[PDB]
């Protein structure tokens, strides 16, 4: 029993973070085979032009650090907003990887490192409006997102910065933004964010699972009842997709998923009164249904 | 910017986690050196005398696999609750390594395995009454929790059990138990709990370094009248150690400690109005000084 925020064991992923430093800016790189992978933003220098930088370089201008190991860049090559370095020395400790990008809703861990050491590993949901919200300081530029699958890391986000609200915003692994957000200084900000309606009911399972009912009732709703007071409560439309994915945990717990619609309806309602679901007085919406599926009985 | 729950990096953990077999029971083993660690529940079969049932096992009883490769098990003993497996082969991944107690009210990775394999890696706290609320199902048993300071991994708990509320028992890693607790089926339950008062108020002191004050008030309090409030809500007495442990949180934001203490007097009488406190509807105490320090700016 128990259900918490669980983050894949990060092993892996630790085996390919590298230092990298252009001048007197450092962040972190990912070393996969004979290529290091890093935000173009540590080439800027105190709304630059990305090409003009690039071209200016030379590789001996790139300071590579596996640990104590410097690795000598051969090229350079810029991908949207991330940088393609080029070096001598193929990773040994490169896992079975995929650049996906991911959905918003979708779950990852992320690696947070300073300096290409790793410091500490936690869960993030890609947010409706492609924000995650995430724990970073200077220097964790580069840290990297990801999923495990069967010793296959899929590596999801490249971490790039902070928004004003104190959210974080990055890159898939093509170097392309999450969101519609740039590598650079402006007024730039989160858009309206909503609620994963069908990770609060996955949470609400997830509950059901380890003993929580106190919020069950005999009532069921309609998809489009239930989707009236999901809109007036700021919660993403619940579509009969996410009924079908919710399937096996409705099969497990023999709760039908538009019965706890209407156990979702009575709490966006009523609030709590008082009471708790798994240690929350909040519905939490960062748990997909197959995370609940990973971690329960 | 941020504050998550956040977990030690976990592959200096993951290279010594392997899969202990005796007859129809699996379950994981930490391999260090020549030796791996596991509970003594591996040689229990359908209120067992361990030291009957250890002597009648032979070292080819033990079937020991990392990854895929099998141990060879050159002597067994019994430290406690613990077994100590000697093998013909040191773990080459041993990291630098302690073996410590750890305190109620301290927090710890756990890296939850099964079959010798990583699942999942999350923190815990030791409660007050010496349990942990984890996340463990069947197979579970002889996961790890750990700190890291400077790549040396000081391992604090072993895992062995559910109780009856769905909170989780264990050892430390010489295989005495925290708590109260034995290795077998009784009628055992967790004793009363109470809330970890210093770490409220180090979360609190992580709110207003990550912009959150709207909890703050001129008003200061006594460390006796505080004391009084405390006792009324089950929190723990607050000691003046505990305020000095506060002192460099209380220096970075300005706010002395008896200062923060009158804000959770007022929280404790008055709840929060339908506010949050970084993404919290409850006062959130699994967070030592130590904790806000290492991930806040
Ligand atoms: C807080 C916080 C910091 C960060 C990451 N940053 C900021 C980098 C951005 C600055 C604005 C323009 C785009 C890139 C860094 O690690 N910066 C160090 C390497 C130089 N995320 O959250
Ligand atoms: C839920 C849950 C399970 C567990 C761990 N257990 C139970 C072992 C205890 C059973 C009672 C007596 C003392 C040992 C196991 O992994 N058991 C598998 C290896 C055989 N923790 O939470």
């Amino acid at each position: 029993s128990g259900f918490r925020k669980m983050a894949f064991p990060s092993g892996k992923v630790e085996g390919c973070m590298v230092q990298v430093t252009c001048g007197t800016t450092t962040l972190n790189g990912l070393w996969l085979d004979d290529v290091v992978y890093c935000p173009r933003h540590v080439i800027c220098t105190s709304n630059p032009n990305y090409e003009d930088l690039l071209i200016r370089k030379s590789n001996h201008n790139f300071l590579v650090q596996a640990g104590n190991v410097q690795l000598r860049v051969i090229g350079h090559s810029m991908q949207n907003c991330v940088l393609k370095l080029k070096v001598d020395t193929a990773n040994p400790k490169t896992p079975k990887y995929k650049f996906v990008r991911i959905q918003p809703g979708q779950t990852f861990s992320v690696l947070a490192c300073y300096n290409g050491s790793p410091s500490g590993v936690y869960q993030c949901a890609m947010r409706p409006n492609f924000t995650i919200k995430g724990s970073f300081l200077n220097g964790s530029c580069g840290s990297v997102g990801f999923n495990i699958d069967y010793d296959c890391v899929s590596f999801c986000y490249m971490h790039h910065m902070e928004l004003p609200t104190g959210v974080h915003a990055g890159t898939d692994l093509e170097g392309n933004f999450y969101g519609p957000f740039v590598d650079r200084q402006t007024a730039q900000a989160a858009g309206t964010d909503t609620t994963i309606t069908v990770n609060v009911l996955a949470w609400l399972y997830a509950a059901v699972i380890n003993g929580d009912r106190w919020f069950l009732n005999r009532f069921t709703t309609t998809l489009n009842d239930f989707n009236l007071v999901a809109m007036k409560y700021n919660y993403e439309p619940l579509t009969q997709d996410h009924v079908d994915i919710l399937g096996p945990l409705s099969a497990q717990t023999g709760i039908a998923v538009l019965d706890m619609c209407a156990s979702l309806k009575e709490l966006l309602q009523n609030g709590m009164n008082g009471r708790t679901i798994l240690g929350s007085a909040l519905l939490e919406d960062e748990f997909t249904p197959f995370d609940v599926v990973r971690q329960c009985s």
